């Protein structure tokens, strides 16, 4: 079981003002360290954000979070779930700002809600370098879904604060599980008028403007006022990271049909789902750490049957131990592995 620690920093808040936080379950003998952020959406206004805190307010609030949680999946410290990283030190940091970890707002006189997640992150680092992260080899920052994006959205500033503070040697990594989307053509279209007809495009630069959303500085760079909303997309922010990034996405994410209004298959929908995944592929030829397997599903790194899937015959366990081999080609020991069959369950590893 990992353990519930509340910031000590009370100015660093979810949604309704409640303290933000983080579970822990420490590996004394152990060097590397790895911080997993959460997922589940995120609300965009007023209204949007009233409705997900009658009925999902685990994720804006942690009045009712439980004192300790579970370590599954690459949060497990059985070697028989979690053949890669199980003698690690985890933690799991509960997703609670509703802002996809990029927001930097207080509540206030002004503001409803509270939206922060990109300074939860640099406040769990900050309180953990004074229980043991200090002494770190390598900080895994990894999540699933929206915490995918958010590692992409925040790895870099993890690499840059333990720089400022001092810390040159610990090397700051990160692995992102399905939050690589495309901003590509819709299978039907509706004009953003509501929650539901709002394509991630139109839905996300709003959010910027609610949240005070902060996206990394040389992506922002690029595309400049008005248009950080292009750095929420991974095949334009990635090339713009300095950290090794492994990259974990399956090629018909269910999260990615839902947003292209997507739900027997007739000739237009079965062109449209197989230039879905060629583009996908596309966008990750030249990646060099991935893991991409020709599936519907949704999520992979905490399940605890993540061991099952395999591509080309390697397991993402296996791939992710031949990453870290490759950061000290590898006979028998690849990093970059994605599918070539064009249609879901393809390839006979997928979930049922
Ligand atoms: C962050 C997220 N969670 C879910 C869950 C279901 C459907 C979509 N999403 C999204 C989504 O639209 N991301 C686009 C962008 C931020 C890369
Ligand atoms: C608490 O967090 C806020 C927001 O990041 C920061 O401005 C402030 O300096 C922090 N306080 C302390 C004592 O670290």
């Amino acid at each position: 079981d990992l353990r519930l620690h509340l910031l000590l920093n009370t100015s660093v808040t979810c949604n309704d003002g409640s303290p933000a936080g983080y579970y822990l379950k420490e590996s004394r003998g152990s060097r590397r360290w790895l911080l997993f952020l959460e997922g589940g959406w995120y609300c965009f206004n007023r209204e949007n954000c009233d409705s997900r805190y009658d009925t999902m307010r685990r994720l804006m609030s942690s009045r009712d979070w439980p004192r300790t949680r579970t370590g599954t999946g690459i949060l497990s410290s059985q070697p028989e779930e979690n053949p890669y990283w199980w003698n690690a030190n985890m933690v799991f940091i509960p997703y609670c700002s509703s802002d996809v970890w990029s927001g930097a707002s207080s509540k206030s006189e002004k503001n409803e809600y509270a939206f922060m997640g990109a300074l939860i992150i640099q406040e769990v680092v900050r309180e953990l370098l004074g229980r043991g992260l200090s002494g770190a080899k390598v900080l895994l920052l990894a999540g699933s879904s929206a915490g995918g994006t958010g590692v992409l959205l925040n790895v870099d500033r993890v690499a840059e604060q333990l720089e400022k503070l001092g810390y040159p040697a610990i090397q700051v990594r990160g692995l992102a599980d399905s939050g690589w989307f495309l901003d590509n053509k819709q299978y039907r279209h509706t004009d953003c008028v509501d929650t539901i007809t709002c394509a991630p495009t139109e839905a996300i630069r709003r959010g910027i403007r609610y949240w005070n959303g902060v996206v990394p500085e040389r992506c922002r760079r690029q595309f400049q006022e008005g248009e950080e909303w292009n750095c929420f997309f991974g095949y334009k922010v990635y090339p713009t990271l300095r950290s090794p990034v492994f990259v974990v996405q399956w090629l018909f994410d269910e999260a990615q049909l839902t947003v292209d209004n997507v739900h027997p298959v007739q000739e237009g929908l079965r062109l449209y789902i197989q230039n879905l995944g060629r583009e996908l592929r596309h966008t990750l030829k030249d990646v060099p750490a991935s893991f991409a397997p020709a599936c519907l599903s949704h999520e992979i790194i905490i399940r605890s049957h993540w061991t099952d899937v395999q591509v080309k015959g390697t397991s993402l366990p296996r791939a992710l131990h031949c990453w870290d081999r490759s950061l000290h080609p590898l006979k028998g020991c690849p990093v970059h592995l994605v599918d070539s069959c064009p249609w879901p369950h393809c390839n006979p590893s997928c979930p049922t």
